[PDB]
C-alpha cells in the first residue's frame, strides 16, 4: 500500500521550494508498533533521570501515552499517507470572488520546545476552475499543523499545498496563534499572540484583494 | 393557474446562466402527498437497518416527519409555487444610494450531506426605478436557502434573481454561515465559518462603492 | 398666526424635490377633536369587528387612546405645525470639519403595515456660515420619524431638510432600524436590521469626504 | 496678555482667530470673594422664586456652594491664572511619527443651558522640535473645557492652544461627548452621541495621515 | 566576559542614533551590594523624612526591598549583560510578508516620576534573510522597558534594536500604554491612554504596508 496523487503533487511542490518539514530518507520501514515501543522506553528513561516514582499508578501508563500521542497523533502530518482525502467540484457557478473560511481551528507544536501552539487559520481563494469542499480546507490547515513547526514555515505549506489542490496562485493563508513556549515559560508572556500570513497570487499583486482579505482576517465568534 | 411572472423571470435568468440547483425534468406531476408516503417508507427502512424500534412511540412517526419536512418545509425553494410574492415602488424618491439589509436569518441544508446550514446574509443594491418590499429581499434569501445548497452558488442565486427583479447589476449579496458538515461531523470543527459574496455591477467595477459594502458587511445584534 | 419661515421652506423645498410624504390635497381644516373622535369610531368598530370586548375596563378607552396616538403623537410629523424652532448661532469659529451627531433616538412608522419601525440615525454636516443647536438635529430627525414612512424616504428628506436649514448640501444622514412588519410578523425575521444612507454634497462628490463619514458608524440595540 | 508666556501665547493666539470664549472686558478687579457672595445672594432669589424651602438645613447652604462652583470650580479655565504649567523636552529622539493620547476625560458644560457636558478626548500630534509631557495634553483639554461652552468651539480652542505650546500645525483633536441639554432635558435623547473634530496641518493635508488619526479615534 | 555579540552591536547602534537612556561615566566605581546599600540608605532616610515608623515589622525591610528592586528589577535594563541571548534560524523558508507579535506584556517606569507604566507592545517585521525566534522579540521589548523610560524614546530603541538585530529596516513598533503619573496622580486622568508608532523601512514609506500594520494595531485578547 502507498500513497495518493493529490499527496504527492503536493508533497513535492514543498520540497520544490524548501518548506517541507526538516526529515531524514526512512530507510527501512520500521515496524510503527516497534517504533513507539522503543520510544516510549526513551520516555522512562527520562522520567527517572526526573526521579518520578513509575510504580505509581498514574505515572506508571504515561511513558506509553507520549510515545502514542508523538507517533500516532498530533505528529501524524509528518507521514503523507494522512493526507486528507481531496474532492473539488466543477466551478459551474463561475464563482469569481474569494471564498474565506475562518476561525479554523489549529492545534499545533513549536518544534523548539515540542510545547504547544493553539491558535486559528483564515484561509480564502478565488476559484479559478473549481470549488473545494469546504472541509477539505480545515482538514489541510490541521494536516501541516500536526508536525513539529515553526509557524511562518507553517502558514507557507498551507499556502502552496491550496495553491496545488485548487489549482490557483489566488490563495491566502493567515494564522493567528499562542505559543505556549513563549507563555508557559521562558519570558512567560501571557497577553501576547503571533500573527503570520502568506498571501499568493492577486492576494499578493492585486492591492484591491488584498486590503479586501486582510481587513476581514481577526475575528472572535 | 401555472406559475408566476417574476418566479418565471427568475427561472428562466438562473437557467441561462446555468445557476439553477442541478434538476431533473419533473416529467409527470406524481401525486404530492404520493411522494411524502413513498419517501417517508423509504425513511422507515432506512430507521429499520439501523436497528432501531418503530415499535416505540417516538421514532414511530420520524419517517412521516422526515417525510414532511424535505417535501414541504426545507426544500420548498425547489417548488417555484413557493416564489414570495414579489411587490415594488417607483423610486419617486430618487435613491441613488446603496440599501442594505444585513443579519439577514439564513436557514440552509449542504447537498452534500443534507444537513443543517446555520447563516446569515446581508443584501445590498442601488436602486434603479423601483423600490423592492424590504422583507422581499429576506424573503428570496430564505427561498433558495430552502434547498439542497452550495454556499458558493447560493450566494449566487441570490444575486442574480434579486438583480433581475430589481432591473440593476447593482446588487451585493454576502453570506456569513456555519457548516454541520464540517463542525457537528467529520474534522468537527467548532470555530469556523466560511464566507462567500458576489457583487453585481458597481459593487465589482467601482472600487469606491465595492468596499463601502465589504467594510459594512460582517455585523453581531 | 401661520406657520414658521423654516418649516415653510423646508416643506417647499421637499414638494419641489418631489420627497415629501404622500398627502392628498387639502379638503377643510377639521376640527383637531373632530378627527380624534372620528378615528376612535373606526378603532371601535374594527375592534367590535374583532370580537373584542370593548365593555371590559382595560379595552374600554383604546379607540380613544388610539386616536390620540395617531394624531397627536407618532405621525405629529405630517403637520409642520410641528416643526422644531430651528437656532443657529453665527460660524465664528470657522469650523471647516463636519459634525457629527451618531445614534439619535428615532422611532418611526411603516406605512406598509402601520406598525413599529425603530432605528439609530446617525447625522454629520459641514458648517458653512452657520452652526445649527445639537439638539435640532435629533427633533429634525424625530419630526419626520413621527409619520407613516418608508426608511428610503425618510432618510432623503432628513438630507434635503437639513440642507435647507443649515444652507449646505454637505450633509449625511444614516440610519439603521428593526422594521417589526418585517420581524414581528411575515417572515418574521428576528435578526435582521436595515440601513439606509443619504450623501449630499461633498460626501458624495469628495470620495475622502465620504469614507470619514461612512467608517463612524454601527451602534444601536 | 494675562499671567505667563505660555499662557499668554496662546490666549493671544485664539484672541487672533475669534476663538476665545465671548468676554466682556474685566474693568476693575473686584474682590474674588465679593462675586461668590453676590451670585449666592442671586442663586438665593431664585430658588425663592422657585419656593424652596432654604430653611432646611440642606438646601440652605447650596447657593454658596452653586456658588462657588461657577467662580472656583466648573469655569475655571476662563481664567488664564489657572492655565497648566507646561513643559516640553527637547526631541533629541527624533520622534517622526505621531503620538496618541486617546479616552482624555473631558467634563464641560453648554454655554446654553449651563448642564452637564461629558465627554471623550482624543489628541495626536507630530513633535517638531520639542515633545510635550503627556499629562500636560489630557490638562490643556480640561482648561478649555472647564467653562461655558459649544463643542465645536472647545475642539477649536484645543487645537490652536497646542499647537502653539508644540510650535507646529500638525495637533490633531477630536471630542466624542454627550450633552445632557440634550439627554435630561428637551428632546431627551438617551443616546446620541457628538463627535466633533478639528484637524491641523498635515492631519488636514495629507490624506495618509489625517486618516491615521480618523481611524484610531473613538475607542471604549 | 564583556557583553555580547548582538548586545553590543545594538549599545552602539542606539548610542550612534543619540537613543541610548541618558547615562554617565561613573566617576566612583563601585561594588553592586554597595550600591543597594547605599540607596536603602536613602530610602530608610526618605521614609524617616516621612514619618514612617521604620520600627514596624512590616516598613523594616522595605528600603532594603525597593533597593534590590532599582538596582536589579525595574531598571534591569540599563546594564546590557542582561540583554537577551538572541538566535535567528536563516530565512530558508523565504519568508517575505509582515510577522506580528502583538498584546505583548510591557512594564516600565516613567522617568519623570519612577511610577509604573503599563502597556502592551505590538511588534512586526518582514523577514530579509533571517527569521527570529518569537519570544525573543518579547524579551527584546521588557529589556528596554525595565529602565526609567519615556514612551516616545522606548518606542525607538525597540525600533533600532530589532531593525540592527534582524539585519533589516523593515520593522513596525506601536505601544500602548497606561502612565500612572498621569492616572494615579496630578489630573488624575483615569481614563486615558498614550500610544507611540515607530516605522521603519517599508512601515514607513510603503503607504500600502503602513497600513495594513496600523489596521492590526491595539488588539483585545
Ligand atoms: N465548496 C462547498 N463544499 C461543501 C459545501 N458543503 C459541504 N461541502 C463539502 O463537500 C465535501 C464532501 O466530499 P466527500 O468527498 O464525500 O468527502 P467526505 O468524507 O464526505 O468529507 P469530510 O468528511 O467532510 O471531509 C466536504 O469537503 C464538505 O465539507 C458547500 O456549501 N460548499
Ligand atoms: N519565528 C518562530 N520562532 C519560534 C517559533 N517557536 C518557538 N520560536 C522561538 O525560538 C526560540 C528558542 O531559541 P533558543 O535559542 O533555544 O533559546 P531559548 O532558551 O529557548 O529562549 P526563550 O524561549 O526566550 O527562553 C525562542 O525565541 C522562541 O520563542 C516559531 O514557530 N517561529
Ligand atoms: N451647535 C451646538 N448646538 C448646541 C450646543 N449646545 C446646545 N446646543 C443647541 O442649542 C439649542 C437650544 O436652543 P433654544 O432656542 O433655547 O431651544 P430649546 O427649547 O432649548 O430647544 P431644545 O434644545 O431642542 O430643547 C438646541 O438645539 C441644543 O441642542 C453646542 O455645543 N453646539
Ligand atoms: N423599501 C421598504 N419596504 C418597506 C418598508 N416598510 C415595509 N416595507 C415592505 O413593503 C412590503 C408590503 O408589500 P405587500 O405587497 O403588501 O406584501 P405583504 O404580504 O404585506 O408583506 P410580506 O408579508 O412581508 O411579504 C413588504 O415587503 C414590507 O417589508 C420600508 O420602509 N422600505
Ligand atoms: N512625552 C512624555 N511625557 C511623559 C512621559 N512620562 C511622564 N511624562 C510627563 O512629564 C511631565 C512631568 O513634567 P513636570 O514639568 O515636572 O510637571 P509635573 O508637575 O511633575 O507633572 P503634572 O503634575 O502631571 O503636570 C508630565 O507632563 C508627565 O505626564 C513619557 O513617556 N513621555
Amino acid at each position: 500500500p502507498s500513497l495518493s496523487k493529490e499527496a504527492a503533487l503536493v508533497h513535492e511542490a514543498l520540497v520544490a521550494r524548501g518548506l517541507e518539514t526538516p526529515l531524514r530518507p526512512p530507510v527501512h520501514e520500521m515496524d510503527n508498533e516497534t517504533r513507539k515501543s522503543l520510544i516510549a522506553g526513551h520516555m522512562t528513561e527520562i522520567m527517572q533521570l526526573l526521579n518520578l516514582d513509575l510504580a505509581d499508578d498514574s505515572l506508571m501508563e504515561t511513558p506509553h501515552r507520549i510515545a502514542k500521542m508523538y507517533v500516532d497523533e498530533i505528529f501524524s502530518g509528518l507521514d503523507y499517507a494522512n493526507f486528507p482525502k481531496i474532492t473539488l467540484i466543477e466551478n459551474k457557478m463561475k464563482v469569481d470572488e474569494m471564498v474565506t473560511v475562518r476561525d479554523i481551528t489549529l492545534t499545533s507544536t513549536c518544534e523548539s520546545h515540542f510545547v504547544t501552539i493553539d491558535g486559528k487559520a483564515t484561509v480564502a481563494y478565488i476559484p479559478k476552475d473549481s470549488v473545494i469542499g469546504l472541509s477539505k480546507i480545515n482538514r489541510i490547515v490541521q494536516f501541516f499543523a500536526q508536525r513539529p513547526q515553526v509557524q511562518e514555515r507553517l502558514t507557507q505549506q498551507i499556502l502552496i499545498a491550496l495553491q496545488t489542490l485548487l489549482g490557483t496562485n489566488n490563495v491566502a493563508v493567515s494564522i493567528d496563534a499562542v505559543h505556549y513556549c513563549v507563555k508557559a515559560r521562558g519570558i512567560r508572556d501571557a497577553t501576547s499572540a503571533t500573527t503570520t500570513t502568506s498571501l499568493g497570487g492577486l492576494f499578493k499583486s492585486s492591492q484591491n484583494t488584498r486590503h479586501e482579505f486582510l481587513r476581514a482576517v481577526r475575528h472572535h465568534n
